[PDB]
């Protein structure tokens, strides 16, 4: 992978879609529909430039169906990152902001695609911090795309509260399994935001697994409980997680 | 030495078929993938050079309408890995399954193919042998462009050992047919191939159904007397679509529009019917 810079003037920026991890995200026209994440500043700060370079160097190493397709970047007009245009909404929107009623097979398949993406990233020695249902996009409502999109304490691990590792990502994936199988956020009953942080970091608070659906598979619930282990080094690696999820899904096709 | 996949990470599965070189299987590597490997003990200079050329061309592509290259392996054997797509080729849907899409779907397939081809032309990549067999319908909704078929190889002793690119003679342009010199292919020949694809999309059949002899097609098209019958287009086919298809099928090489203009026309057409 080399020479991925897009010259200025080739992209036609369109409607502003919102604010991303840094800068603003628009929909652009460049050999089809694309998404442009730009930094609307005249001169970027050292922090901004280093974050841009790190994110671009991480994106140029990814070629997987369940990872958002990086396509190029621009620096001459301003810092910009170009990705594929996806049709659909984030998993958080489907679960907690919309009334979409998925099938259990669809939930299992979403979990499997997310596990595939995360195992791919871990194979590249890439720790994805701030993993949540907002960061899992449903392309055409059928394909999972993982990315760092633009409150995230719900997925935070006890160690991160007190430093990021693969095990924190496994715990975040466990929380994702929780919101997939139950349908709601982990601690709805707890209302004080600061209380949740201290309680979970201390270790007294943990998700209520009675919220899982009756048709939720046994092995799926057991794996979700194993991924949400309070101890950092008690959680399985993502190869075993993907293997269990694939063995579960492959018996329903 | 980047993008190399270590040995043992991929679990090769059911043989899916024969690719451009070697054999193509479905494999397990962080999910479902497709592996095109060369089942030889020691590769020849030609085989290794072809592998390296294809890998170097694939490593420059990151587009939704181009088949996603994922990596390669060399320790067990020369192999190229791409994403696993569910569905069938456009040729299968049109002439082997006779699936009747809606006009919107035909327009959208043409639009996605135009996106992919304009992307490739922007990278100075001339994709020869563009046809409906080389256009895969991932989930029957997304276009993926790739080199799935075989090339034409003349038999050393008599008339053809390989003839799949002679199967693509239907999509060959008159200039490519005539002289067959060192690379008669151009961006305009790809434009003509895309025009033939538009023809089989809007009519539903191959350009020369009544003519069966390949030599007749060669002589007639190269001479300049033969061209697809555009009366076979459907009545609901847009006028602009037929006009663009006729402009892409111009007998002269330098009378056909470039793929930026083609993609612009197709996108402006599609955005007026949604
Ligand atoms: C609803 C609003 N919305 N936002 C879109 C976007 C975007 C992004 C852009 C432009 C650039 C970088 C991103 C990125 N970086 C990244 C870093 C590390 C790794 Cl491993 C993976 C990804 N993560 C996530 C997203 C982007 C978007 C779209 N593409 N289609 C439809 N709606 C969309
Ligand atoms: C018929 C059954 N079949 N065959 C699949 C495959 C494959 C390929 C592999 C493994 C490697 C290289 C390819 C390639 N090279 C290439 C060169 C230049 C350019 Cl620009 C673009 C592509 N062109 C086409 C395909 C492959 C396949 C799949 N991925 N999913 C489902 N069914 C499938």
């Amino acid at each position: 992978s080399d020479d991925w810079e897009i010259p200025d003037g080739q992209i036609t920026v369109g409607q502003r879609i919102g604010s991303g991890s840094f800068g603003t995200v628009y929909k652009g026209k460049w050999h089809g529909d694309v998404a442009v994440k730009m930094l609307n500043v005249t001169a970027p700060t050292p922090q901004q430039l280093q974050a841009f370079k790190n994110e671009v160097g991480v994106l140029r190493k990814t070629r997987h169906v369940n990872i958002l397709l990086f396509m190029g970047y621009s620096t001459k007009p301003q810092l910009a990152i170009v990705t594929q245009w996806c049709e659909g909404s984030s998993l958080y929107h489907h679960l907690h902001a919309s009334e979409t009623k998925f099938e259990m097979k669809k939930l299992i398949d979403i979990a499997r695609q997310t596990a595939r993406g995360m195992d791919y990233l871990h194979a590249k020695s890439i720790i994805h911090r701030d993993l949540k249902s907002n960061n899992i996009f449903l392309h055409e409502d059928n394909t999972v795309k993982i990315g760092d999109f633009g409150g995230s304490i719900l997925w935070m691990a006890p160690e991160v509260i007190r430093p990021y590792s693969f095990q924190s990502d496994v715990y975040a994936f466990g929380i994702v399994l929780y919101e997939l199988m139950t349908g709601q956020l982990p601690y709805s009953n707890i209302n004080n935001r600061d209380q949740i942080i201290e309680m979970v970091g201390r270790g007294s608070l943990s998700p209520d697994l009675s919220k899982v659906r009756s048709n939720c598979p046994k092995r799926m619930k057991r794996l979700m409980a194993e991924c949400l282990k309070k101890k950092r080094d008690e959680r399985p690696s993502f190869p075993r997680i993907l293997a269990e999820i694939e063995e579960l899904a492959r018996e329903l096709s």
